[PDB]
């Protein structure tokens, strides 16, 4: 088998996307976050906290005829943003794209915190990184990629972000048409649950490419790109008037700033993120200072190769046995 499913961005800064997804008997269509950087889906419901519903769409178990209580089994998420959510589980049927799973977990949420409920368009979460990070106890649940992987044709599923526009999600197939040359492939850690994998270096702009080792994550519900510090003060460096402030959060630059492009290696080749991709617009409506794509992962402890960088390439989750993860400019 195989699924495809379009996704689309939230907002004019591609600030978060959002994929449809059919959920129980008749279909509940939410629309969820696919995130490569966490394992639960979890859902906005009718057992939410009412005023913590804003907008969303909701999935009402007891309309769906193959809804299952899992009895006794709870989760709570928090996410690397500082938000966070919690409730009970079921099982029931979830496709993507037309593929379908059976028995599904489906996460309900009983409480989310301020930033989900002030997000109207996202009506949940569609986790994609290991099973081992999923956070239902006291029986850990398997992924939506994870519970269909023996059914699709191929072992994996790919990203491919749109700039300021639609893209795809696909599994269980490469679409060699939605690439430019070859796939270059990377080996994989899943030691800490994540797509994590080694970048072979950089270049800012026209410059030089810096053959260096960064470790970090393949996370496509992390909007901007985390690199070490070094590596972001050299990218900002190439732009008049940029500074990091700590009263905004991380760099900002002038509005009237053109950035350069940053390229990022994958083995032998090389992804460039063009630099219109890199700004995130004024840090308050009206303002001509504008927030930054590329951050510092100081204090995160880890690098994240966020919807900035990933939507620069064709990206492909290999889930074989020994996971891969394979990057195309496109």
């Amino acid at each position: 088998s195989t699924g495809s499913a379009t996704t689309t961005p939230i907002d004019s800064l591609d600030d978060a996307y959002i994929t449809p997804v059919q959920i129980g008997t008749p279909a509940q269509t939410l629309n969820l976050d696919f995130d490569t950087g966490s394992s639960d889906l979890w859902v906005f419901s009718s057992e939410t906290t009412a005023s913590e519903v804003d907008g969303q769409t909701i999935y009402t178990p007891s309309k769906s005829t193959t809804a299952k209580l899992l009895s006794g089994a709870t989760w709570s998420i928090s996410y690397g943003d500082g938000s966070s959510s919690s409730g009970d589980v079921y099982t029931d049927t979830v496709s993507v794209g037309g593929l379908t799973v059976t028995g599904q977990a489906v996460e309900s949420a009983k409480k989310v915190s301020s930033s989900f409920t002030e997000d109207s368009t996202i009506d949940g979460l569609l986790g994609l990184a290991f099973s081992t990070l999923n956070t239902v106890s006291p029986t850990q649940q398997k992924t939506f990629f994870d519970n269909a992987k023996a059914s699709l044709d191929s072992p994996v599923f790919t990203a491919d972000l749109g700039y300021h526009a639609p893209g795809t999600y696909n599994f269980g197939f490469i679409d060699t048409t939605a690439y430019t040359g070859s796939i270059t492939y990377t080996a994989v850690s899943t030691k800490q649950g994540f797509w994590e994998w080694t970048s072979t270096g950089y270049a800012v702009g026209s410059g030089t490419f810096k053959s260096t080792s960064i470790d970090g994550i393949a996370d496509t519900g992390t909007t901007l790109l985390y690199l070490p510090a070094t590596v972001v003060s050299a990218y900002w460096a190439q732009v008049s008037g940029a500074k990091s402030s700590s009263s905004v959060g991380g760099y900002v630059f002038p509005c009237s700033a053109t950035l350069p492009s940053f390229t990022f290696g994958v083995g032998s080749a090389r992804i460039v993120i063009p630099g219109d991709y890199i700004d995130f617009g004024p840090i308050s409506t009206g303002s001509s200072s504008c927030f930054g794509g590329i951050q510092s992962s100081a204090g995160i402890g880890i690098n994240i190769f966020g919807d900035v960088a990933l939507k620069a390439a064709f990206v492909v989750f290999n889930g074989a046995t020994t996971p891969t993860l394979g990057f195309a400019s496109k």
